[PDB]
């Protein structure tokens, strides 16, 4: 009751190209004015702070679109930061640091998003 045997030979070869910019740490450029403060506050930082601020003041005068002045889930102004690109201690922490947020979004009427992303300071 003998027997055995076997084989495999299976392969291939593919291209690849190259293509990278710069390695930096400043993909942002467009300050508003009192949410330039909070960043300030981090910019101490080898890290970085993306605020953009839209705000909305009022509409045209030909549309309307079944408004009654409301704004809520649309939101302009948004508050982000990237430190070494790990986020994972309490991301309320660095907001809380820099505490730059509900600040000029205020005067726009709609609420807000930030995402605060840093690596872990206490292991």
């Amino acid at each position: 009751m003998r027997g055995s045997h076997h084989h495999h030979h299976h392969g291939s070869h593919v291209i690849s190209s190259i293509a990278s910019r710069g390695s930096m740490a400043e993909h942002q450029l467009g300050p508003i004015a009192g949410a330039i403060k909070s960043k300030v506050e981090a910019a101490l930082s080898p890290t970085h702070f993306k605020l953009i601020n839209d705000s909305h003041k009022h509409a045209g005068h030909y549309a309307r679109d079944g408004s009654t002045a409301s704004d809520a889930g649309e939101t302009h102004f948004r508050l982000e930061v990237t430190s070494d690109a790990f986020k994972g201690l309490t991301l309320v922490k660095r907001h809380q640091l820099i505490y730059g947020l509900l600040s000029d979004e205020f005067k726009a009427g709609l609420h807000a998003l930030a995402m605060t992303t840093k690596t872990p300071a206490e292991q």
